[PDB]
Order: structure tokens, then C-alpha cells, then sequence
């Protein structure tokens, strides 16, 4: 167009071979420093050479590194022993500290061993968590990003009470790292166990249901002592997580964020009686690992309770039934399991169940029932700990 | 055994030909540079034939002031390295006194990298240093008011060695400025990390109880070569600092100034018998590695004196008293402990401990015990230094 001042060209602008020259002259200078700097360092190594310092003649590896290579080692044997070997013999200072920075670092350290250590509840492991999670660096980091670095630097132990711990210094250190964002050290503790639930729900192929983001949100609901977070935080937290899975580090493919299932389940089952085998068909809800069941939907009490504790299951074909499961006690054969049910007269009694046998309407009900079944008995004591944890979040109005 | 932390040696340097590869990699470095320098040369070329001088360009280059700036930028990351560099570039003269007043001006300069060029062992450094405190005038003020002034000009290293050399020359500085005030240099060394030790005190809220005037004045009994300075002396001292914490610059929170914490402790406890084993309750007190007890908190003579050089701590249970702990020694096991006590008949004799058995009233106090005990055992250096200069504080010789 006839005008003024307008390329039209390209993205870019005309260069000028001179000035092009010039630019390689400099990235060839550049170079040239790099490599002076590289000679310099090697110059030093050399000087490092040339001095004395105290060893034997002929050595394989020299003492320093022998000696923590074989504390290292202790370590991983024996957490204590190993931070005590090292301690002693001057490889590294006493401090909490010190050691922190030991296990962060964690060069030739088992991760999940680093993980036992850290959850013990003797003062100096405390103090030693407290610095641990003083070397991770939260602030200006969502809490996904913040997870993802604290979950590379150790795995998370097996026992309830010292997840616990653990949880709560980083819950605690992401909060002084980024005040306002929370309303309390638990909200940030339920809404990161949330995350790792998450991350099961999205990236493990066993779960069917894939919450969308909105559905994430919603579950979210009062997490904030009552209140609700951000839906545009909640938002960046989900796609994270569906974006990329946490990595794991010495992945056994046996982690919690990986195999952290909802333990929850509502629906209709058919089972069948104890000492009378009628088959009915009733209301189940799991719940604080035990199975309710329901003549209704609509009945405020339960017609039988079964507590899932030292329970297993068994799938079983059904001469009429499809889609069967057992619930039995594998320590105790042919023995009646303990669990409550109302007679027609309103009478609460013990039930006659030696097993209770389930019929489930589809394949796909019958797997999800087993596996929420099998995922509440399995790691009762941390869903334990969660719930515990959740009552003190909600806030009495 | 165990084997000494600074080793002496003979002068030995076999190490010619790596020496030789150590020149040749310095000449291989030089020529580099030459060839960074032809480079660049190049590049003005360039620049100077891509540019046409209808007039010349009028931007203010200024090669005085880069000069200036790019000697304060290289002393900020290594003091020794900017006082080079603005010598060679004939921005600052090469004798002590002339880098002290650099220092003491201090412009644009990091006031803790001038601390740690001060307190350097270095002959020139320890010259800089005489100079530097040489340019303060200290004459008729007080001695809060001088150290208000001198460490305005720098921040304290955090290694003994060095405060102890600045704190020597500001100590011998201000008893010439001040003929008469203090009867040694030790005393208004001493005074001096009292009054600092007294801004910790009333000013870090981590220390509960805060001194009296009457507190900070019978404190210092004695500094004066073995008398008592003016009581209104040390009142003026101590209501200077109750009334302005000391200002100290580019302020971290974490300057000694305001974190230099007495350990000393005492306290009531239950003690275990040496030959008859019956517990009795006596006043503790730990100062200078040394656990003394008495048999009232008024008492002068104690009823008995344990230093703690070559002991160890341990908790231990006892079949009858709770929250226990006992001193031993750890590299002679089952050797009586070395210490003396009273006898009812008034004779002093030595101690029949093997372990000093000790109960606390609760699980805290004796964890509180133990760590001041361990502590006061792994000991600190300038502690130390301070309690040789307040022995050598002496009335006669
Ligand atoms: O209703 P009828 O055909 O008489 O049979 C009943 C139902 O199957 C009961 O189920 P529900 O309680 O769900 O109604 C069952 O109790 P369980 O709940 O213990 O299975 C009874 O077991 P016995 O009471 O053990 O016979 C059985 O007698
Ligand atoms: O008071 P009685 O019951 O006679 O028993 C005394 C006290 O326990 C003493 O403690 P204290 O000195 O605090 O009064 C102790 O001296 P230690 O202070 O050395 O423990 C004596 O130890 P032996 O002298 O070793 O028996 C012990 O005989």
C-alpha cells in the first residue's frame, strides 16, 4: 500500500552483515573466556595435586570418599548407626543442620530409608525434618510444584503417624513460604493429600473415575476452614497434576501418590443371608471401613453392619448369581465373622455369617466394589488419620 | 587414636612436573586472552565501519567513573581482589593507612566483606586494621557511644579469631582516647562484650528475663583489675542500651550484636551419692565448663565442684527417680570421676563418683540440662577467649 514506514516483510527486520560478523566475533570471545575459565579450574585441580594432603601413597579412591562411601552404606543399614559412624569420624557435623543437609543432598542414600529417618518422633529426627524442609524452597511455587520437590527428596513411610509428621512440615513450610494463601496449616495438609489422591485418580489405569476440573472444585468445597479456595487456584493445582504425574524417585510402582484409592462407595448389591440363604437385594454403603446396608434408601438405620477389619475377599461363581465376591476371616475357618443386624421385630442381634457372599448387577460394579473394599481394609489407619485430621478442619459455626 | 586437626610438616613440594604442566597451562591461558584482545579488537573495527560520523555521537561515556564502579563491584566479591584493582587503576594508593581510609569511607562498600578483610592475620590486613580503628575518635564519649560508632563502620566476622583482633584494637583504642577510664585493656575488652552481651539481653525477645540496672552493675564486680568500676559508669552503660539497641548496619537480624546469649545455668536437682547412695537436693550451677552445687542458693563455698572436661552425658533410667541423666567418663570406663566436695567436718577431699547421677523435675528440665551440659562440653572459642581474659583480669601480679 501506497504509505510510509511499513516493512511487510517477515517477522523480522532487515540485518546487516557487519554487524552480523560482529555478533560471531563475540559468541567466539565468549567461547575463548569459557575456555580460559575451564583452564583455569584445571589449573587449580593441578595445585589441589601438588599440595599435601594427608593420605597413603597408592590408593584406589582417596580417604575422604572411601570413608563417607562406607557411611553412606551404614546409613542405608541403619539410619542412625550411619549418621552416628559419620558424626564420629568427622565426615559430618552434629548440628541438625548439618545433617538435613546430608539427607537432602542424599548422594548414595536410599530414599526411603531418608523417609523412616525423617518420621521418627525422637527430638533430634524432629529437628533434622524441621531443617529438611527449611532446605526446599516454596516460596512463589503453587502447592503441585512445591509436592513435586518435596516428594523427589525422600519416600514416604509405610506408618500413618509418620506420614503424618512429614505432611505437616510441609504443610507448615509451605504456609510461612507463601502467606495468605491458606487459611490454616490443614487446609494446606487436606488439600495436598487431595493432590496425591488426584494424582492416583488421573494416572493409575484402576481407577475409572477421572474427575474433570469442575469436579475438582466442587470436592473442594469448605476445605478453606469453611470457606472456598479459588476456583482459578484450584484450576492450575488439577492441570498440573493432569499435565504430569509426580515423579517418584527409586519407583517401586507400589507408592502411595500412585495407589492412594477413595475408600468410599455407595450402591445397590444383592447379598445373601447367613444361616437362612436368601438372597436380597439392599442399599450398601462403605464408610469408616465398614459396610452398611440398607433395606431402602430411604432408612434412616441400617438393616446389618459389617466391619471390614481382618476381613479379605474371595470371588466365587454363584449357581444363580452373577457377578459374586465372599467377604471371610482368613484367620478363622468356618468360624460366624462379627457384625450386627436388625431383626424384623427391631431387635439388634450378632449376625450368623460364617462369609457374606455378594452379587454385584455388572462385571465393572463387582471390580469397583472389591477395589474400594480392599483399598479401605488395606490402609485403614492413614484413612484414619486423614479423617481425624478433616473433623479439626471443618469449623463449628 | 585420634589425630590433631592442623597438621605441621615439613617443607616437601615433589611436584615439579606437575608445576611445569600447572606454567603451561597459565601460558596457554594467557595467549587466549591475547586472542579475546585481537577479537575484540576486531569487533571496534567492525562497529567503527558499520558507524558514519557525520559528527560524533554524543553519549557520555565515562571511563573514570566504570573504573570506580567496577573497583567497588570486584571488592563486594573479594576485598582483596577490588584493593587491586583500583591500586592498578591509580584509584587508591597502596599503603595501609591509605586502604584503611578507603575502608573507613567505606562508599558503596558491603560492610560485612570490610569486616572480613579486617580481621584477615595477614600483616598488611593486621596494619589496615590499626589504621582503620586508628580514624575513629573515641576521645570523651562513654563506651556504649564507641561501640555505637565503631560498629557503624563494619559488621563482625562470625569466626572468634578475627572479632577477638578487632575487638583487641578497638579496645586498646579507646583506652588511649580515654586514659584512666579502665585500668586495662582486658577491662574495656571485657565491659565491652558485656554491653553487647547486654543488648542481646534486653533486645532479643528470645531471652526472658530481662537485666535491672542493679542486674548489669553487680554482673561486672570485679572487671576492673580486680575492683569494681563506677556504679554510675555502668548505669550510664546500661540505660544507653535499655533506651537504644545498637544501630547496626545493612541489619540481617542475625548480627552478633543482637544474638551473643549467656549459657551459664543453675537450678535445683536431685543428686545421687558417691560411697553412700542417697539423693540430695542441691543448686546447680554450670559456668566454664564446670557443674558446681552448693547446698543454698546464698552459699559462696560449694558443697561440692565437677569439671566437666573429659566427661560425657547420657540419660539413664533409675529404678525410683524419673527424668535422669549421669555424667561419665566415656574413655576411661569406670574411673572415678576427678572432682572435690565438703565433708560434714569441713574438710575438702576428692570425689568417689564414678557417675554423677542427677534427677530433673520433669522430662523438660532434664532435656534442657543435658543439652546446656553437652554444650557447655563440645564448648565454644570465643567463650573461652572471654573467660582467659577475665581470669588474666587480675589486682596484683
Ligand atoms: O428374609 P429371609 O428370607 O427370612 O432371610 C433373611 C435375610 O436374608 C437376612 O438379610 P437382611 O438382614 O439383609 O434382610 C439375613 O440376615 P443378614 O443381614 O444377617 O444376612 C437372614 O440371615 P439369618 O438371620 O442368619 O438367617 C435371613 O434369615
Ligand atoms: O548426706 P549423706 O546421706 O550422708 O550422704 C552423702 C551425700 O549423698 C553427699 O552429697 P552432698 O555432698 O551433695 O551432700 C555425697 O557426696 P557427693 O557430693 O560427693 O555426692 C556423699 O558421698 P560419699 O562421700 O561418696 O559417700 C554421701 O555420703
Amino acid at each position: 500500500m501506497g504509505h510510509h514506514h511499513h516493512h511487510h516483510g517477515s517477522p523480522e527486520d532487515l540485518s546487516l552483515e557487519e554487524r552480523e560478523e560482529l555478533l560471531d566475533i563475540r559468541r567466539r570471545k565468549k567461547e575463548l573466556i569459557d575456555d580460559i575459565e575451564r583452564l583455569k579450574y584445571e589449573i587449580a585441580e593441578v595445585m589441589t595435586e601438588i599440595d599435601n594432603l594427608t593420605s597413603v601413597e597408592e590408593s584406589k579412591y582417596t580417604q575422604r570418599n572411601a570413608q563417607i562411601a562406607m557411611g553412606r552404606k551404614k546409613f542405608n543399614m541403619d539410619p542412625k548407626k550411619g549418621i552416628q559412624f559419620l558424626i564420629e569420624n568427622d565426615l559430618l557435623q552434629s548440628s541438625p543442620e548439618d545433617v538435613a543437609q546430608f539427607l537432602y543432598k542424599g548422594e548414595g542414600l536410599n530414599k526411603t530409608v531418608i523417609g523412616d529417618y525423617l518420621g521418627e518422633r525422637d527430638d533430634f529426627n524432629i529437628k533434622v525434618l524441621q531443617a529438611f524442609v527449611e532446605l526446599h524452597e516454596f516460596a512463589d511455587l503453587n502447592l503441585v510444584q512445591a509436592l513435586r520437590q518435596f516428594l523427589w527428596s525422600f519416600r514416604l513411610p509405610g506408618e500413618a503417624q509418620k506420614i503424618d509428621r512429614m505432611m505437616e512440615a510441609f504443610a507448615s513450610r509451605y504456609c510461612l513460604c507463601n502467606p495468605g494463601v491458606f487459611q490454616s496449616t490443614d487446609t494446606c495438609y487436606v488439600l495436598s493429600f487431595a493432590i496425591i489422591m488426584l494424582n492416583t485418580s488421573l494416572h493409575n489405569h484402576n481407577v475409572r473415575d477421572k474427575p474433570t476440573a469442575e469436579r475438582f472444585i466442587t470436592m473442594n468445597r469448605g476445605i478453606n476452614e469453611g470457606g472456598d479456595l479459588p476456583e482459578e487456584l484450584l484450576r492450575n493445582l488439577y492441570e498440573s497434576i493432569k499435565n504430569e504425574p509426580f515423579k517418584i524417585p527409586e519407583d517401586d510402582g507400589n507408592d502411595l501418590t500412585y495407589t492412594f484409592f477413595n475408600p468410599d462407595r455407595e450402591g445397590w448389591l444383592l447379598k445373601l443371608g447367613g444361616r437362612v440363604k436368601t438372597w436380597k437385594r439392599r442399599w450398601f454403603i462403605l464408610t469408616d471401613n465398614c459396610l452398611y446396608y440398607f433395606e431402602y434408601t430411604t432408612d434412616k438405620e441400617p438393616r446389618g453392619i459389617i466391619p471390614l477389619e481382618n476381613l479379605s475377599i474371595r470371588e466365587v461363581e454363584d449357581p444363580r448369581k452373577p457377578n459374586c465376591f465372599e467377604l471371610y476371616n482368613p484367620s478363622h475357618k468356618g468360624q460366624v465373622i462379627k457384625a450386627c443386624k436388625t431383626e424384623a421385630d427391631g431387635r439388634v442381634v450378632e449376625g450368623n455369617h460364617v462369609v457374606y457372599r455378594i452379587s454385584a448387577p455388572s462385571p465393572e460394579e463387582k471390580e469397583e466394589w472389591m477395589k474400594s473394599i480392599k483399598a479401605s481394609i488395606s490402609r485403614d489407619p492413614f484413612y484414619d488419620m486423614l479423617a481425624t485430621r478433616k473433623r479439626r478442619i471443618a469449623n463449628k459455626k
